[PDB]
């Protein structure tokens, strides 16, 4: 995250640390709590992932530091990606994580609501990204989960700042004018979390960007309401 402060303990509950065991075991990626045994991130976290069974899942984390070799995760079952999915930039990034056991909730990890279709008119204000991101392009993943609020732009505005891009309806962007607050490397698979009405929902999943925290250039996020029947269809049983 760039330009963003530390986070407090707690206050963002769904979010989620996935690390990789292999070589040595480091973060990965975000990602949201978004049912007792389900984790939405971006299909691209799993660039060379041949097994699941390299991931863990580490919930209820402010610090990295809080993560050592006796600290307790969740083993990934199933990782589903979005069939239609072939890369960041061209959309479709999405993807599922069923864990090998379930989560207890509590006031340290619960999950945050997906976006209801009725709320494709709701103009949001107060909108997070959050993350273990990098401060800067250059840079390295930070020990303490970091927040920025950016405002939501446009589709018309986005595909302005991409010409040679396609900013579709199942993305979503997010950013200053002048740049200064961002997601950066890290920080993807994570939410873009927005609180409307006391009640926050998963607006977004960080995806990608050019550079990090450019002026002229708005985070791209995942549309998460475009994809509540895919959402749906995937995390039923059998
Ligand atoms: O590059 C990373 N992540 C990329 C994506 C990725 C994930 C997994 C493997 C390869 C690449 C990212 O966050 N990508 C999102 C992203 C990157 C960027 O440069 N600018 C942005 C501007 C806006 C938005 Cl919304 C997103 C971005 C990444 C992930 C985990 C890491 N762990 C480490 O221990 C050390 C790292 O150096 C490291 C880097
Ligand atoms: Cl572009």
């Amino acid at each position: 995250i760039v330009g963003g402060t530390a986070s407090v303990r707690g206050e963002w509950p769904w979010q989620v640390t996935l690390h990789t065991t292999s070589p040595t075991q480091r973060h990965l990626c975000g990602g949201s709590i978004i049912g007792n045994q389900w984790i939405l991130t971006a299909a691209h976290c799993f660039y060379g992932v041949e097994s699941p069974k390299i991931l863990r899942v580490y919930s209820g984390i402010l610090n990295q530091a809080e993560i050592a070799e006796d600290t307790s995760f969740f083993g990934v079952q199933e990782i589903i990606i979005h069939d239609q999915y072939k890369m960041a930039e061209s959309g479709y990034d999405i993807a599922l994580l069923k864990l090998e056991t379930t989560v207890n909730y509590a006031d340290s990890q619960r999950p945050i609501s997906l976006p209801s279709k009725g709320d494709r008119n709701v103009i949001y204000t107060d909108c997070w990204v959050t993350g273990w991101g990098y401060r800067k392009l250059r840079d390295k993943i930070q020990n303490t989960l970091q927040k920025a609020k950016i405002p939501l732009v446009t589709n018309e505005e986005c595909q302005k700042r991409y010409r040679g891009h396609k900013i579709t309806h199942k993305m979503i962007c997010a950013g200053y004018r002048e740049g200064g607050k961002d997601a950066c490397k890290g920080d993807s698979g994570g939410p873009l979390s927005c609180k409307h009405n006391e009640v926050w929902h998963l607006v977004g999943i960080t995806s990608w960007g050019e550079g990090c925290a450019q002026r002229e250039r708005p985070g791209v996020y995942t549309n998460v309401v475009e994809y509540v029947d895919w959402i749906l269809e995937k995390t039923q049983a059998v």
